[PDB]
């Protein structure tokens, strides 16, 4: 009635300084003994929101304008509004998504048509009343203190700060500024890659972080700049600290299947950024760090996030994790095994052998 | 109020010998609390001259000819003049390097262009005498020591010794010659990449050793001789070592974007010598163990190193080094931390995911 | 429902080369469902004899005479008789072990007495009829082959082959001198050692291995002359070879507790050689590698061995194993754990914090 | 067929920089087919004398005065005279070493009493007439040079240079003075212990080195001046590098049983050198670095060297090698094999488990 544990645990993956990234392994699947789509994805995007599906879509204008937003909460997500844009066009952007359907409308009473929506779509992230979640970016820079005011009355939610570096003097001052001034705003850091640094904004009060630096499919970066980390090694040692003190880490870049969404989720990250997967659908939009385009036509919304909720939550089935917290438990028990891949074991994942596909 | 310590510290890198280059990996980032764009990047060249900017430009006959080296000076790097040209002509072209603006006019006084181009370019390499910086390039051979009165006597500043190996008793024999009859100007060492043949030239009197063979765009030699070093692995393993007895090193070879010279900078060299990447701007003019030609057009130098100059300060910023002697002081406390990369995980730095780029 | 694997599994130790022996690792204990005295402590001397208990008595002088092979014969276990001693001494010394309890007496028919006995020694080791299993030491010299006559006339069931090493071409003629002129005749190997060394041994036709050389209380041998093996670690690496065959293997020299018995037959031996420790008690009697004497009283033996078959069956209580061949099991399946000891970690083995004991 | 390689290879226990002595490692037997008393016991002392024993005598005033080295020389084996005694003393005992056996006698001829001692004594180390061999120390001191001129008219072979330090450029400046005034001489290196410092000697001329520094039972000088080594690494590291030139490597010091000469002859050593267990046999005789003295009576050297001679070649014997040169055979192809000992498997070395031996 003994047999061998098969495979690293997560704290062995990690105990090489080797620099590993979702692709360089592998999850060893566990005992089935539950259906295949009633497994728990509720997540948290800060402290004190929970979203019914871990996707978020990524504050950039290649992907969230107005739709996307809208979408993504219907979804049981959410969405970002971009910032390279005019202060009062994004605040009336997230006033249009804060509108599309509504409890008590109070600046047109209540509706039937709003119910319906209700009905239809079951997961949609909702705060009070019944109106949609929506958060934005704001900037770094003095004069984008300004778009704050237009944002808060404007109805947000919960705000990232932008920048390409979290751990700067500037971020720091902004999120001491934002939670003095707005107490009831959530604020998320600026795409940290190391617990050292993660620390001054937990400090200074950010409610979530998100994670990864110069790891992505437009971005350059690393290649042009030397700073970054292997996002997939990134992920992991930043929530090990992060989990201490409660922020939710969400994963950021790189995401270009559903298998790299589920290994995130396993390694300890509670929501997920899609960039790229999730651009160029239907409702999509002084050194250059950043790549111009070109992401070719993915279809309808509607049609797509469900079946990335069925992949992932197939993936969660098939670990053996009844939910996402138990994936977390599993993973922080040592209970989850991984195992490595050579350059070359990669191939073999259906690459290879066949004159089209 | 503790935190690990992510990532491994430079010695710990190179501790195994695993023969790394810039590609294999990453620094991690570090505190912003400056602005981006006052890091000091004054660099030595030798003992006994400083560069406003780390870039130099390979002595190479399809780089440096005869405005490239101008450029170079007036943006407050430098250039060395080729030398597979007959020794009049390399001695001309150094002579209308350093006429191109002065300060007292000896064999034409004092003029108002040359003050106004002193007001143009504030970064500019100049001697005691507004005069232009400029080096060449002489051989090892026994009748190239003609050069060598041609150059004296047009007035170059410094030299390389060209040859691919430096540890040759030639190359010795011309350190000492050169270094017994003409005092006032600084030598510089042949492609070393080990401690154990450092040290021969820099007892011969060498003020400053280029670092780094069979390593480079255009050069074969590795893939037909056997010699070699990988480069990044060279860089620190012989700027460790000759940091004790004071004499400069320069990174040379297979720097290939920005992020390739913040990676040479913060492992050790002064300075980073550029071929491939100035070579085919707009002012770049018996077996065989080199490469044809052709690289792609890449406009006007004066907006081009800019750019650089941008890019590599930026880099610096966000390692968080206040200038590059504190970025070699974080460096040899081991305050900077590096993580290597397996081969898989080089890819999300923005190289696929997109139609076209 | 998850919990870690603690402590090397038994192959996990000894690929460490450095020489462990029985005092340098503990067992980890495991679950008990069953009560102190329950486990079948069986074990094979050779390919075809059972003892009831796994203590043997060491052919040497000052240990097994006459008597002390009758008692242990009586408590399930065996003595070899010693050979130190004119043929014709000690053929009638097996002579008198065998006739002490018979079944039909055929050279004096039954008796009352010998049924009395066989009542009130239910572990007594008996062959066909009713007569005690004997042993006996028989040298490697030429002038030998003269003794396994008068021992085969005398009724030995089966017989060491004595000399300090085993692996010698005059051991392996020998036992196929025996094995080919006495088919009915049991021999036994001579203290190996190694793997490579019990294949001779093995091939020749040897039915069991006696393991350990220059590891024991009165045996100098390793301190003078260079050769042997650290004795915990050898009799793992042997009986990890000699198990393909089938051959048991039986732990010799060193034995000095309980817990060394446990030991012992926890890494693979069937049974124990016990020298020193059953030496001095009330039935016992050019170079120089052997120490004179001077061992203190023990007792009688009636009295003793019982308590050694109560400590070592509570060992294996303890490690949770129903009986010897589930010990074993658990060894080679690798559920059994060990731990090593630091040299430090041995003191608090009740050695001190005391006044006397 | 197959059987696995049990134990380190020669090589493998001293790639561990952990500084091995003879008491922390075994060597694994190995097949016999070979009588105990044939294996052919030469060795050289030099490139050009051989000695039908490995033994040596050291050079000290509590054991090398003639009637030693007459004892040693006749018994196959040599001795040094001492050399803390004036000049003239020593030169008159290496002289009444050498006449007293001899083929024509010069300066009273042949006998008929050294015929009966040339039968009595057939491993009777020998010149190319019949004198015995002897060799003495001397100093390294300017004022001893006049001792090599006593010494050579005394008819000394061969000497050591005697200094705790053998790589002083005074010792070098005394190899060379000797090797060009007086080249039929063979001289002897002091008490190197790694091959760095081996190279100055062998490139000097010396003939044979001496190994082995501050270990010793007399000798406190490691626990009082910093520098030594493990004298059973050193023996292995520098006869490594000696080897490729072909000087022999005496092995001294801290040489206390015949196991620890059977392990300095595997480990490369041609010859041992032997202090205090043959101090107190029957016919031995501003800083302190030294101890008193006090070794118990030893007994007759006649019947103490055939026991050396009989318990080294049953070591040879049951390792497997048919001669030294043999058994370094063995050594240098890793055909030997050797085991590590944790402390807690020395103890079992007989030491414990009795109450007298
Ligand atoms: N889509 C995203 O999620 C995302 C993520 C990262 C970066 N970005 C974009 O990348 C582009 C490149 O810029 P970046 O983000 O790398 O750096 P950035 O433009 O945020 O900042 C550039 C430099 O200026 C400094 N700076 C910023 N605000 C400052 C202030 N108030 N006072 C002084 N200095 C200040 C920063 O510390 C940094 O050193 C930007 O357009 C940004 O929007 C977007
Ligand atoms: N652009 C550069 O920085 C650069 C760097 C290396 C080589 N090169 C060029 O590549 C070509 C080959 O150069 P190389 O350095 O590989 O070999 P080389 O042409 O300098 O030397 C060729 C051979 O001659 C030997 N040699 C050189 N000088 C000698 C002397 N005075 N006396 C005796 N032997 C001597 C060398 O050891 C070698 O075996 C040359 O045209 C050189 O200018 C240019
Ligand atoms: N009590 C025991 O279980 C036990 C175990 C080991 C040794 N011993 C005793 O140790 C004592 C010391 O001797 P030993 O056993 O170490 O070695 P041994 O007496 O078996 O052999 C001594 C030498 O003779 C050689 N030899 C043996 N038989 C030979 C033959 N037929 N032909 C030629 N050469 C032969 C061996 O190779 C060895 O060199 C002996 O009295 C022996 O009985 C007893
Ligand atoms: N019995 C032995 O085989 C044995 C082995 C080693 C040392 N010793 C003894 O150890 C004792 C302590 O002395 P030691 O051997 O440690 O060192 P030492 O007395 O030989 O030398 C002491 C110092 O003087 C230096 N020295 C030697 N010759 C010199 C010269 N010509 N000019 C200048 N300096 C010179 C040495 O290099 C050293 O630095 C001595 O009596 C020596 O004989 C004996
Ligand atoms: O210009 C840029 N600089 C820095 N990060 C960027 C930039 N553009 C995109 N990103 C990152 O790219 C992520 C999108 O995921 P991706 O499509 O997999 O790369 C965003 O959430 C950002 O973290
Ligand atoms: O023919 C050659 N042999 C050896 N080294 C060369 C040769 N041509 C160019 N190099 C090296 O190539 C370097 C430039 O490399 P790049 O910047 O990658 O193009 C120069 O500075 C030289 O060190
Ligand atoms: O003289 C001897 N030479 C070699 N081995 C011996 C000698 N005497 C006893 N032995 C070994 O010592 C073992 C008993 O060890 P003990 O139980 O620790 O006393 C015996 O079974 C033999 O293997
Ligand atoms: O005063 C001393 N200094 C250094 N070495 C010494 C001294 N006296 C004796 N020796 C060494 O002490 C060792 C004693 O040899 P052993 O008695 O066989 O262990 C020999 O190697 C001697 O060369």
């Amino acid at each position: 009635g003994y047999v061998p544990e098969d495979g690293l645990t997560a704290q062995q993956l990690f105990a090489s300084a080797d620099g590993l990234t979702y692709n360089d392994f592998l999850i060893l699947p566990g005992f089935i003994d539950f259906i295949a789509d009633e497994v728990d994805l509720t997540s948290a995007l800060t402290r004190k929101i929970t979203l019914k599906t871990p996707l978020i879509s990524s504050p950039m204008d290649t992907v969230t304008e107005a739709d996307m937003a809208i979408a993504m909460a219907l979804m049981g997500g959410i969405g970002f509004i971009h910032h390279n844009c005019t202060p009062e066009f994004q605040a009336n952007e997230v006033r249009k998504v804060k509108k599309f359907e509504q409890g008590f409308i109070t600046d047109p009473i209540i509706a039937r048509t709003d119910l319906k929506k209700n009905r239809d779509y079951p997961l949609a992230s909702k705060d009070s009343q019944k109106q949609l979640l929506c958060g934005a970016a704001v900037g770094t820079r003095e004069d984008d203190k300004y778009r704050l005011d237009l944002l808060t009355q404007a109805g947000v939610d919960v705000i990232v700060l932008d920048s390409s570096q979290g751990n700067s003097v500037y971020q720091i001052a902004m999120v001491h500024y934002i939670k003095q001034k707005y107490p009831h705003l959530q604020v998320i850091g600026g795409n940290v890659v190391t617990a050292a640094q993660a620390k001054n904004l937990i400090d200074a009060g950010v409610d979530g972080l998100r994670v990864g630096m110069g790891c992505g499919s437009i971005c350059i970066t690393q290649e042009v700049m030397a700073c970054g980390r292997p996002q997939g090694t990134a992920v992991y040692k930043v929530a090990e600290y992060a989990r201490r003190f409660g922020v939710p880490i969400i994963a950021d870049g790189g995401i270009q299947t559903v298998g790299h969404v589920v290994k995130a989720l396993a390694l300890g990250a509670s929501t997920v950024m899609m960039g790229s997967l999730l651009a160029a659908t239907t409702e999509a939009p002084k050194i250059a760090q950043g790549v111009s385009g070109s992401i070719q036509d993915k279809g309808s919304i509607q049609k797509f996030v469900p079946y990335l909720i069925a992949g992932i939550q197939h993936g969660c089935q098939d670990i053996g994790a009844r939910s996402l917290s138990v994936l977390r438990s599993m993973m922080y028990s040592g209970e989850l095994k991984f195992e490595k891949r050579t350059m070359s074991a990669q191939i073999e994942g259906g690459v290879h052998g066949l004159h089209s596909y």
